[PDB]
C-alpha cells in the first residue's frame, strides 16, 4: 500500500529525488496574462504565476487579473482555488474573487510576516470594531467572531457587497503554527485542521471552491489540497491502495505550478494521508 512506499523511499533516503522527478515531469503552460506589464504589481513573486487556462478571472472591466488558480479535481469531485497571499494593493481583488466565486471558507496557512519577510498583507480586520472597506471593489468586511485554539484560529467574517447590501458569512481558517524551519513533526494537527475545515461545510459542492493561500499559494497550500484530495480519492475508488500521491500531485500541477515546494513538504504530505487514512479506518 502507501505506508510501504513511504518506507521504500525512506530507507532509500530518496525524498529529494522523488521531489526532483515530480518537478521534472510537471506540466508547463503559458501564463501570458500574469506576465503582462500591467500586472507586474499584482504578483508577489515573479516566478509564481497562474497558468492562463485555469486562472481565476475577476468580474470587472478594468483588469480581471488576480494571481489565483482553479484546481479542479475531477475524479475527487472537488475544486480549490489556490492563491498567493494578498498584496497591499490586491486585497479588494481577493475579497472580490471570494464574493464572485461564492466561496464559504478561506484557508490560510501562513503568518503575515515570516522570518523577517512579508508574506501577505493584513487582509482581514483583527478587531470587531474596526471593520475594513475595500473602496476599489466596493466591499466591506467585518470581524464577527474569532475562536483561537493552540495551533489554529477560526474566524467568522461578514463580507458585505456594498452594492447589493447583500452580505455573506465567510469562515476563515488560519493555521498559525506552521514552523519557521521545516515541516510539523506530526501531521495530527494538520489533519485535525483539515477535518475542521471539512466539518464546517466550507468544502461542500453546495458552495463555490474554498480559497487556500499561503505566501505563494503553492507550498503549504499544495500540501493541504494534496492531502485532502488524496483522502477523497481513497474513499471513492473502492481499491483505496490504488492512490498514487505522485500521480495526484502531477495532476494538480496541471492547474498550478510549483505545488509542494520542498522534498520535506512532499514527505509530510505522504505522512498526512497515511495517518489520515489510518485514523479514518
Amino acid at each position: 500500500e502507501m505506508e510501504k512506499e513511504f518506507e521504500q523511499i525512506d530507507k532509500s533516503g530518496s525524498w529529494a529525488a522523488i521531489y526532483q522527478d515530480i518537478r521534472h515531469e510537471a506540466s508547463d503552460f503559458p501564463c501570458r496574462v500574469a506576465k503582462l506589464p500591467k500586472n507586474k504589481n499584482r504578483n508577489r513573486y515573479r516566478d509564481v504565476s497562474p497558468f492562463d487556462h485555469s486562472r481565476i478571472k475577476l468580474h470587472q472591466e478594468d483588469n480581471d487579473y488576480i494571481n489565483a488558480s482553479l484546481i479542479k479535481m475531477e475524479e475527487a469531485q472537488r475544486s480549490y482555488i489556490l492563491t498567493q497571499g494578498p498584496l497591499p494593493n490586491t486585497c479588494g481583488h481577493f475579497w472580490e474573487m471570494v464574493w464572485e466565486q461564492k466561496s464559504r471558507g478561506v484557508v490560510m496557512l501562513n503568518r503575515v510576516m515570516e522570518k523577517g519577510s512579508l508574506k501577505c498583507a493584513q487582509y482581514w480586520p483583527q478587531k470587531e470594531e474596526k471593520e475594513m472597506i475595500f473602496e476599489d471593489t466596493n466591499l466591506k468586511l467585518t470581524l464577527i467572531s474569532e475562536d483561537i485554539k493552540s495551533y489554529y484560529t477560526v474566524r467568522q467574517l461578514e463580507l458585505e457587497n456594498l452594492t447589493t447590501q447583500e452580505t455573506r458569512e465567510i469562515l476563515h481558517f488560519h493555521y498559525t503554527t506552521w514552523p519557521d524551519f521545516g515541516v510539523p513533526e506530526s501531521p495530527a494537527s494538520f489533519l485535525n485542521f483539515l477535518f475542521k475545515v471539512r466539518e464546517s461545510g466550507s468544502l461542500s459542492p453546495e458552495h463555490g471552491p474554498v480559497v487556500v493561500h499561503c505566501s505563494a499559494g503553492i507550498g503549504r497550500s499544495g500540501t493541504f489540497c494534496l492531502a485532502d484530495t488524496c483522502l477523497l480519492l481513497m474513499d471513492k475508488r473502492k481499491d483505496p491502495s490504488s492512490v498514487d500521491i505522485k500521480k495526484v500531485l502531477l495532476e494538480m500541477r496541471k492547474f498550478r505550478m510549483g505545488l509542494i515546494q520542498t522534498a520535506d513538504q512532499l514527505r509530510f504530505s505522504y505522512l498526512a494521508v497515511i495517518e489520515g487514512a489510518k485514523f479514518i479506518m
